[PDB]
């Protein structure tokens, strides 16, 4: 439905209040069951209005104004939700053309840590909110760990470029106002083995397969066993997968054994049974001569040998009897064996290629995942297939930064915070003599978190954090994940597939190159290292990582089809200072609370440190919609203190 699909669109129950409007609208949850629906069709219909044309503020008055009888009607509590709403991003966010010009007179000096995604979000909230922001962004450019690289007729994303599904992401709403070109990906993937053969679909199929069922029997260990601390450790999702890989192959080595019992056991039963028929063959024999040694005690001599003769017969014919069902009970055992291994060392190599796409999903290797909380934001997936933003992602944050104070290179190294309001102390890194000290009343941080755990720190807190604060820090992941891109002057590979494979011919090396993609209309290829690689891989230069990457791709396609590259480009997120790694993960021994932990702000009284960015938002950890959400988080809660809620 349509005011319906506004409440889903905004990650919010259809049909009751959330705890959040509850505490805002204590009068609304204590009084009759008909006001809290009327309340609720004003926040739907709120939400349709905007949702419907994001490209203009939806103001009080348009609202009032677009509400049929009797809704319009109550212009009290109209206005009271509108104002909730607008106060949390939930609309009038975004980039979108003001109809209230800018408040001339600010309130509350606001200093935004980093020009990412979440910094844009929450300056443009705060901007909004009439207060005066400014940017200190350590870059030559804005979008932080959005990156996108344009050279002639090329253009690709290093960092984020995919967009999962709309429904429910905000991002649906910045996509409309910014002209996003987003495309849908084909979800075929063909296999190569590191020889460039093709993985045959039985054996792709195969693999797979074992790879669910793997992954589904470490979750069952986890949270219906409860097998989650070990030798006073926490498990890691890497060591709940060796541990079930192991469970099979002593599955199938005891299969294998009860199979060669069987053997044994017949082989032993026909020696036996041969044996005997020897000795039956040799009784015969000497019946057979004493039936020819051979009157009345004679005329009835042979009646009886001829009935012990052809007794000792009848006996032999029964036992050859079974001794053909028995050689043929062994013939159908020798010719039915159980499996030799669980996974043959191709199997294995094509394995080790899943476990590798899943270390790029989650940024880390396996063995440093928690398996018991790793994917604890799965129930928020966005409905909708995911898609690749043709014209670059940069498009989205660059679009957020018209109208900023955005001071780039410029390297904030200490920050500053008492009762009394805080300092940011920068360097200019074209000249890193040139200093600047920023005096505000607030300090957003988006620092990314591999940032925060530089040691030693790249910027100083003054004081320093909390113990509750650092440790938090201190467990949380940190991953790491980079792209090789390619660009040529012609396509060789099948443009109607989005993603290939190269399977990796060891375990240790299972993320180098291993998955490409074709996701733009120009000829580019991406290649993902991941996993253990990711971090190795930086210390490759660039010609040659490329010239391993153009090896796969010859192995492939052959030889003389792949031309020499015109452009690439290599990200290195690690190496990079101002990210220190891709994004957040669940390390063994956090959960999800750290990142509850990790949003919270600080008091010397009254707050004066907030944080936002991937990872401070427990459900959408990782992404560029949590990120941005996380903007308007903080907005929310800044203009609350500094406003009044
Ligand atoms: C790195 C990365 C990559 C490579 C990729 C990706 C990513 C990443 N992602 C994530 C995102 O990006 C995030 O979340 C965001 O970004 C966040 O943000 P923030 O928070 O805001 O942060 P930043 O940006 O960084 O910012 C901050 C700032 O600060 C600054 N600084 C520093 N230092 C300093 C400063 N300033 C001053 N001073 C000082 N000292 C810096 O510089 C900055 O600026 C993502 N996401 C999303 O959403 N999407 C996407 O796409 C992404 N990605 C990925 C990963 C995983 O896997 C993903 C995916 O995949 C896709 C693909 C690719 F990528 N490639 C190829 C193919 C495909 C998916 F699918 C999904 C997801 F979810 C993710």
């Amino acid at each position: 439905s349509g005011v319906e699909g506004a409440a889903f669109q905004s990650r919010l129950p259809h049909d009751r209040m959330t705890s959040q409007e509850a505490a805002c609208f204590p009068d609304i949850i204590s009084g009759p069951q008909q006001t809290q629906k009327v309340f609720l069709f004003i926040r739907n219909r709120t939400l349709q209005l905007w949702l419907d044309n994001p490209k203009i503020q939806l103001t009080f008055e348009a609202t009032l104004q677009q509400l049929e009888a009797p809704y319009n009607s109550d212009t009290v509590l109209v206005h009271r939700v509108h104002s909730y709403l607008e106060r949390h991003g939930l609309i009038n966010f975004g980039i979108y053309k003001r109809i209230k010009p800018l408040p001339t007179k600010k309130t509350g000096k606001v200093i935004i840590i980093g020009s990412g995604v979440s910094g844009l979000a929450a300056a443009r909230q705060l901007q909004s909110f009439g207060m005066d922001v400014t940017l200190l962004e350590a870059r030559d450019r804005v979008g932080g760990r959005v990156a996108t690289f344009r050279k002639g007729n090329y253009v690709a994303d290093l960092g984020a470029m995919v967009v999962t599904g709309l429904g429910g992401n905000p991002m649906a709403v910045v996509s409309k106002q910014v002209n996003m070109e987003l495309a849908k990906i084909k979800q075929k993937c063909p296999l190569y083995e590191a020889n460039g053969q093709a993985v045959p679909k039985e054996k792709d199929e195969m693999v797979e397969q074992e790879f669910n069922r793997l992954l589904e029997a470490t979750s069952y260990l986890s949270h219906q066993l409860d097998f989650n601390v070990l030798n006073n450790k926490p498990v890691s999702l890497g060591q709940a997968l060796e541990v079930v890989i192991q469970l099979q192959e002593k599955h199938v080595k005891d299969e294998q054994i009860e199979h060669w019992k069987k053997i044994v056991k017949t082989q032993e039963e026909l020696k036996e049974l041969l044996n005997k028929m020897v000795n039956l063959k040799e009784k015969i024999k000497e019946l057979h001569q004493q039936y020819k040694e051979a009157d009345i005690t004679a005329e009835f001599l042979v009646k009886s040998k001829h009935r012990d003769l052809t007794a000792l017969c009848k006996e032999y014919d029964e036992l050859a009897e079974t001794q053909g069902k028995l050689e043929e009970k062994l013939q159908e055992l020798e010719a039915n064996p159980p499996s030799d291994v669980y996974l043959s060392s191709r199997d294995r190599q094509i394995l080790d290629w899943h476990f590798a796409n899943l270390e790029f999903a989650n940024a880390t290797p396996l063995s440093t995942l928690s398996l018991k909380h790793w994917d604890q934001d799965d129930d928020f997936e966005f409905t909708g297939s995911h898609l690749t933003v043709r014209n670059g992602y940069s498009c989205v944050p660059v679009a957020l930064a018209e109208g900023l104070d955005i001071k780039l290179n410029t390297a904030v190294r200490q920050v500053r915070y008492t009762a009394s309001g805080c300092e940011v102390i920068a360097v200019n890194t074209r000249s890193t003599s040139q200093t600047f000290i920023y005096k505000c009343d607030a300090v957003l941080c988006t620092l990314p978190l591999g940032v925060l755990k530089q040691q030693p720190p790249a910027v100083q807190f003054v004081p320093p954090l909390p113990e509750w604060k650092t440790s938090a820090v201190q467990r949380m992941g940190f991953g790491n994940l980079n792209k090789v891109v390619l660009c040529f002057d012609r396509v060789f590979w099948d443009p109607s597939v989005n993603l290939f494979g190269h399977v990796g011919s060891t375990t240790a090396s299972r993320g180098e190159l291993f998955l490409f993609w074709n996701l733009y209309k120009a000829p580019i290829l991406l290649a993902l290292v991941a996993g253990e690689a990711a971090g190795i891989m930086e210390n490759i230069s660039d010609d040659v990582i490329v010239g391993r990457c153009l090896a796969i791709l010859k192995g492939i396609f052959g030889s003389s089809a792949v031309p020499q590259p015109k452009e690439t480009v290599v990200s290195r997120w690690r190496a990079d200072p101002w990210a220190r790694g891709s994004y957040s993960y669940v390390a063994a021994g956090s959960s999800g609370n750290d990142y509850d932990l990790m949003a919270q702000p600080i008091t010397p009284p009254i707050p004066r440190l907030f944080f936002a960015g991937e990872h401070t938002i427990r459900n959408y950890p990782a992404t560029v919609h949590g990120a941005l959400l996380s903007g308007l988080r903080e907005a929310g809660r800044i203009a609350d203190q500094f406003l009044g809620a």
